[PDB]
């Protein structure tokens, strides 16, 4: 694309008339006359009276926009489709967009995936860090300092106002699950006169210290693991048994064998079909993967269920859903972009003392994700390492002049938990809508109450009363 020429549409090559298309933005906007990445987008055009563009942003980080937009579009209210092209795109670094953050081989991403990655004494802690730094050197190999120094979520804010322009709408319509509650408010600091209406799902807190964000999370996680148990515990055949007061303890009966008890390194993988077998770590992202929603916590409980059986076939596959590993071994770049957009977000947490007493307070909060005892040693985050700067700074949302938004936040979100809904909306100024379930996002995603307020949001103004729930 043309930096400053309008985007050509051409159709995707997909339901509707969809439209694709790439808008030129500069890598660094103090030099836009250097660098430039070409962002993908994807449009399907109203059926009705446009008022104008809904633009998404799926969360992750890392999370391609267009996939998104494709999905969204099969559970779109009619009234929304009739008043509003649905526009996806993904951020700068991130699936079709280029240039593309990679850094692991699709390789590297298998091998880490074979390991325990229980190993928290010493010299588990080195061999982690090890790792973690030619991590970054392939980041850094493969992709320029400049471009991971500004893929972070600021300047994605800046290209969202580009986007808004080049898709002929004077005010952006947007709606941000996850994650893109931070491109939300970032874009609300920057651009408060632009925004028409905002619908923020799964909420950030861009003050949160990001230690205790992590602890919240973990106890996000632990809540709806005792959430799945108890209704497992109903239910004939359950493999963590009928008292949930026990579920964890079966639960660890069932991965712990997964790594050989006299060398916490060596893994002893569950049987697949597929050649990797199932490694503890991968039983463990392949838990957190279903706790996301109750309409995978029929997986969680075949996966385990195998594991009775030293079968582990259901636990990789979530895993591989997590990891966005498909069937022939490739990875999208959703992983490392995560990572690269992360840790140029908010300043990276370097102390050993805070990292080793988090790992203390997660294995008591969260159980279900930790193996064996506290060892008084625990391994630093990729971000420690980062070798770029961050762009954002922990703060509280001010955008005085912003319309009124919508943050729609769920009771048992294991993800963005409810609490941090709730201090982002008070930030905003704006109106919070509850959903009462254990799952990150909802708007959507077939629940007619939380669309019904959307909707009316959308294309109205109206905003939720008070204390509404659903
Ligand atoms: C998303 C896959 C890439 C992960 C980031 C690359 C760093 C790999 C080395 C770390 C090994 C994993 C063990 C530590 C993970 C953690 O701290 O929770």
């Amino acid at each position: 694309p043309k930096l400053g020429q309008p985007v050509e549409w051409t159709p995707c090559r997909i339901p509707g008339g969809a439209l694709c298309g790439k808008l030129a933005v500069p890598v660094d906007y103090d030099r836009p006359d250097g660098d430039v990445a070409a962002l993908a987008l994807i449009r399907f055009p109203a059926t009705g009276d446009k008022i104008g563009s809904l633009v998404i942003n799926p969360g992750g980080p890392g999370e391609s926009g267009i996939e998104a937009a494709l999905g969204v579009f099969q559970t779109l209210p009619k009234r929304v489709h009739e008043r509003f092209d649905l526009v996806g795109f993904d951020p700068r670094g991130v699936a079709s967009s280029r240039p593309a953050i990679w850094c692991n081989s699709d390789a590297d991403n298998d091998r880490l995936r074979a390991e325990p990655q229980v190993d928290y004494s010493r010299e588990g802690v080195a061999h982690i860090e090890n790792e973690t730094k030619q991590f970054v050197g392939r980041c850094v190999d493969k992709m320029g300092k400049n471009f991971l120094a500004h893929v972070g979520t600021v300047n994605v804010a800046k290209d969202l106002d580009a986007i808004r322009a080049a898709l002929g709408d004077d005010k952006l319509t947007y709606l941000g699950y996850s994650y893109g509650t931070r491109i939300g408010s970032a874009y609300a600091e920057e651009f408060p006169q632009r925004v028409r209406a905002m619908i923020l799902d799964g909420a950030v807190d861009p003050n949160a210290d990001p230690i205790e964000a992590e602890l919240r999370q973990a106890k996000g996680f632990q809540d709806a693991f005792n959430n799945y148990a108890a209704d497992c515990a109903k239910n004939a055949g359950c493999p963590l048994g009928a008292d949930p007061a026990k579920a964890v303890e079966v639960y660890h009966s069932l991965v712990d064998p997964l790594v050989d008890p006299d060398n916490p390194r060596i893994s002893r993988p569950a049987r697949t079909k597929d050649p990797r077998g199932l490694s503890y770590s991968d039983a463990i992202v392949g838990t957190i993967m279903a706790l996301y929603s109750p309409n995978l916590w029929q997986h969680l409980t075949d996966g385990l269920s195998e594991l009775v059986d030293n079968r582990g076939d259901t636990l990789l596959a979530l895993a591989d859903m997590y990891m966005r590993r498909d069937s022939h071994g490739r990875y999208n770049n959703s992983g490392d972009a995560r990572v690269a957009i992360n840790c140029v977000d908010q300043p990276p947490v370097t102390d050993r003392d805070k990292v080793i007493d988090e790992d203390r307070r997660a294995r008591e909060i969260a159980p279900f994700m930790s193996y064996g005892k506290f060892t008084g040693d625990a391994p630093l985050g990729t971000c420690a390492f980062w070798p770029v700067p961050p762009t954002s700074q922990p703060h509280a949302v001010s955008a005085p002049g912003l319309v009124p938004t919508v943050v729609v936040s769920t009771t048992h979100d294991p993800a963005t938990p409810y609490k941090a809904g709730v201090d982002l909306a008070n930030q905003l100024r704006g109106s919070l809508l509850t959903f009462d379930g254990t799952q990150h996002t909802v708007v959507f995603q077939g629940d007619s109450c939380i669309d019904e307020y959307v909707t009316a949001y959308l294309i109205g103004g109206t905003t939720p009363p008070s204390g509404a729930k659903c």
